[PDB]
């Protein structure tokens, strides 16, 4: 079943990764990828560009381990491989710095820190990211979490199965821009965004070239992505923020919902001035997701993070 380090440490490679650069347990079920559980203690499992690993870390290593299935020999993640998790977790940035600069401008931010440490960005996938927030409100991560599996499990291929957990890779845009989409979605329990996911596929597919158009966006600039995003069925103001952030490589986006809001009122104290409205608005929320940017900078959707895993 599922591997542990102390059980098949020979199967697993490791990535100098101090524990003050990341903490697994505070980022990959803080809401950003939801392909992740720990199946076992300290131990995350889950897909990562069409294959299942497992994560786990000591004081200054993260260790990992591939699951490559029966058409090739079990072994230890490969340089390049272990390359594409540094990519994921975005190793190269130094947390360090950001957490120092966060915290000189914002006290809030600097007593939060202490506790909750190495919480990073991932960096992951356009198709992956676009749909897993299309599929699903984002009010509840156990909820979205478990529309993003059955998605995955009706139009991912099946990747591998370990214990009583089938792994299944994220579906491809021809099969969700596929006929009977919506109506086997909904089948499942997504609801009306099972429209989106279908709408939002085929027009990627087509009327946008296809898959080449979102890894354009990467490329693109944050305002020119946000816009181009919002014209696909299902995505609005904020999901796009998500997915500029998070697939983009767009860090000063700040995805502001009614989140954002209480973090803003409780722990800021702040208010609108540029609107007339007092609570969520079009007007309002762009004005709120200014005010951290103006706050924290180029990397202001990074320090939300920090404030979102410690809120959890």
């Amino acid at each position: 079943g599922h591997r542990t380090l102390a059980s098949t440490p020979a199967l697993w490679a490791s990535i100098p990764c101090p524990r003050s650069e990341l903490r697994l347990d505070l980022v990959l079920p803080s809401g950003q990828s939801f392909r992740w559980r720990e199946q076992s203690p300290a131990h995350w499992s889950g897909v990562l560009a069409d294959q299942v690993w497992t994560l786990t870390q000591t004081e200054e290593q993260l260790h990992c381990t591939v699951y490559r299935g029966d058409k090739s020999q079990a072994s230890r993640p490969t340089p390049d491989e272990l390359e594409a998790v540094r990519k994921y977790f975005q190793l190269d940035v130094t947390l360090a710095q950001l957490y120092h600069h966060w915290g000189s401008v914002d006290s809030h931010f600097q007593e939060v820190a202490q506790k909750f440490q190495g919480v990073r960005l991932l960096r992951q996938d356009p198709i992956e990211c676009l749909f897993s927030f299309i599929c699903s409100s984002n009010n509840n991560i156990a909820r979205i979490t478990g529309m993003v599996e059955r998605l995955c499990q009706a139009f991912g291929p099946r990747l591998i199965q370990l214990d009583d957990v089938t792994y299944h890779g994220f579906p491809s845009l021809q099969a969700l821009a596929g006929p009977e989409v919506e109506a086997h979605l909904r089948k499942l329990g997504l609801g009306y965004r099972a429209r989106y996911v279908s709408a939002s596929a085929r027009a990627i597919l087509e009327e946008q070239g296809g898959l080449a158009w979102l890894q354009q966006l990467r490329e693109s600039s944050y305002e020119e992505a946000h816009k181009a995003l919002c014209i696909l069925p299902g995505v609005g103001t904020k999901v796009a923020d998500c997915i500029c952030l998070m697939a983009l490589d767009k860090p000063q986006a700040v995805p502001v919902d009614v989140h954002m809001w209480h973090i803003a009122q409780r722990d800021y104290s702040w208010h609108p001035t540029t609107s007339q409205a007092k609570g969520p608005s079009p007007q309002t929320n762009k004005e709120l997701g200014n005010f951290f940017r103006s706050l924290w900078g180029p990397y202001a959707g990074w320090a939300q993070a920090v404030l979102f895993s410690a809120d959890l």
